[PDB]
């Protein structure tokens, strides 16, 4: 078995950054297989069908596609504000994962980071007082992995683009998550959409493709034709250009958003997120018997409510009811739990659970096919 | 129909840069589909764990280097290598290796982007080891050898090989890096094809870092693979640029499945579509062309990573023009031929499925 | 809330001791008792910061302390003496009713049983 081995994500995190983030749809898989097996018109520009599709969906003039959203932010800052100040709120200097920090990206991209306001309260006058002759951008970063609660104040995109129009300074956005549909319609927490930012007047909006979009690892920048053309002509773009499998997967995923009626079914990310809790309860009750019969004598397994995280691109707050299987040792020793976790991690198709509340939990929200999981766990 | 539509490459260029370069094997396709459909341990080591440690071990087994690094493409590989190993310092490159690939990649421009200073030595055709020696000073960070994959200078020429430059850098305490580009992992001369420099030879000769593509003569996905010294690779992985240049899980899955084909070379000419199309015999092409408007000898270009000289016999069917090509480009599966010698030629070297192709025409 | 990481006071004072740099804290609220005993959310205490090795801790007197508007800085004798001798201190010195209220309020914390 290889290291790029399939695993059954029972940790309750749908978009696990360490597990490949979003799963790909069957349409994306078929398009990718067709692109790999046979020659495709890659450059016979490279991303033009995708640019037109993003114009249809988001409503922006032009679009650029790069390796990932870190590459998107790097290219945006290097091709739009190289050698010039960029005004970012002091409460949006975000860190994602641990390798991506906004100040470090500003340093690499050759711009100067101008910090305004405070960590919790940033006012429009803080943006206004920093705009000078060296200022090239007003950059709003979407804090996708965290939220500040309490005495807070943030300037929305509409007010910031109004201020930039008044001061003749473009406004860009590092959206990150890139949810293309209103999640509130499915009961999920609402996240800002590229459509709203593009309509509000944001010059450039950069978002990921494997986050809430449900596609491949890609960095999608949508916005004004002139600034997108600036990005395309930058020397960095050649290093950051996207692969043909990436483009095929992104095109097939984006074509799913043209038919929203089946979107909750044909998109694995949405299908896993909007999965009802009653079906999870039924599946847990059905699966509770064979495991107890096989090796549940050492530690009993029962079904109680649990909480599941949406994953990357959303708040790490769970916010999602679900059902889980708990393996509670009889003698109350963590050695049994650690040994069981190691045994599962050494299986041909590893099953990853979570050590929560002194027990080993398997959250079945992200378990579509129970046959292979039952075979591996028996 | 989407613009990323299948196309039957009958132009004779197997590795067409504008047509996706190398087709991937069935093993790579299956690994990619498995990685897409199900979660994979991208950055979660079962034994946190790095993203491409399995790939690094596989590349150590194949090439023989200490460590490896995977980035978006070889342009990104060269950019990261120069920015993490020679930032703010001089890089000594022969004046006859300042290569341009495709049109968007240019060695001087990459050095400008990477923060290095390009030091050019020798002449376009004649570069001597003393030209390298006279340019090495306290600000020199690397001696860079770029493999001219898309061109060759013929006539009164002189190039310093990698062994001589490695010895010179060892004497002067300056590391030697190589932008191999093509990255052929097997001796092509064994298959009757022109020999190309291999990463194994450069690694054995003492090159600190060797960067090559994955969609060229390797036959895999678009990737930039840098193999070499553990310290140099660790410098690359810790650079801030790497986060922007890191490789996707589909890219890593395809690359690992492709690299595992090189562990069984006997079936490599069959499992690898690039090698299968390159080592396809001319008699079979002649038979297929006769079975499928005149059939005559033609010559097929290898494509990216090799010199654009044809150097490959084949048989092609000709249509005895512009409007025919325009009509063919509008099919659900477009057929692209070449307007050569006043005739429309369809080189049948890359035609793998006759039953499907015959339906459109 | 979310993907967060903060360096605690103990680790920071250890780092400052290693690098010979003092560590100060703007506590603000200045709760002198463990609020978790009363069912309210726990807040950092000046006692914990002083024990952990923080050179100076500044907190309000009208916030969670329950007294008058005052700024109370507690810590090392040398740095406190630096504060007292600063020219700003005359401008910032505390009033007599402020001191009376602060002393009477602090005397309540010596009898925690009736403090609630």
């Amino acid at each position: 078995q290889s290291a790029l081995r399939p695993v059954i994500n029972l940790t309750g995190t749908v978009l696990h950054t360490n597990l490949g983030r979003a799963l790909q749809a069957e349409a994306a898989v078929e398009a990718v297989a067709q692109a790999m097996r046979s020659p495709v018109t890659l450059e016979y520009h490279r991303d033009r069908a995708l640019a037109q599709l993003l114009c249809r969906i988001t409503g922006a003039e032009d679009a650029c596609i790069v390796n990932n959203n870190a590459a998107a932010v790097l290219l945006m800052l290097a091709a739009t504000a190289s050698g010039k100040e960029v005004v970012v709120s002091r409460g949006e200097l975000v860190e994602i994962g641990g390798a991506f920090r906004i100040p470090d990206v500003m340093r690499q991209a050759g711009c100067t980071l101008h910090e305004v306001g405070t960590t919790n309260r940033t006012h429009a006058n803080d943006y206004r007082q920093a705009v000078n002759e060296n200022t090239a951008l007003l950059m709003k970063v979407h804090t996708s992995n965290y939220s500040i609660q309490g005495f807070t104040k943030a300037i929305d995109e509409a007010e910031l683009v109004a201020l930039g129009k008044e001061l003749d300074v473009p406004v860009v956005t590092d959206l990150g998550s890139g949810s293309l549909v209103d999640l509130s319609q499915y009961g999920l927490p609402k996240e800002p959409m590229p459509q709203e930012l593009i309509a509000a007047g944001v010059s450039l909006v950069s978002f990921s493709g494997d986050k809430l979009l449900g596609g491949p690892q890609a960095g999608i920048i949508v916005g004004k034709k002139e600034m997108i053309a600036r990005l395309q002509s930058h020397p960095l773009k050649r290093a950051l250009r996207a692969d043909k499998m990436t483009l095929a997967a992104l095109e097939a995923t984006l074509r799913l958003y043209l038919h929203p009626e089946a979107l909750s079914e044909k998109l694995p990310t949405l299908r896993l997120l909007t999965r009802s809790a009653e079906v999870i309860q039924i599946q847990a009750q059905r699966l509770q018997a064979p495991l107890a019969a096989h090796y549940g004598a050492e530690f009993a397994v029962q079904v109680m409510p649990c909480l599941s995280q949406i994953g990357s691109g959303s708040l790490p707050v769970d916010r999602l009811p679900s059902a889980a299987l708990t393996f509670t040792p009889h003698d109350g020793r963590g050695s049994h739990l650690e040994s069981l976790a190691a045994r599962w991690r050494e299986l041909p198709v590893p099953v990853i659970g979570r050590i929560y509340d002194g027990r080993l939990w398997l959250d079945l929200r992200c378990l579509e096919d129970e046959q292979r999981f039952l075979e591996m766990l028996l």
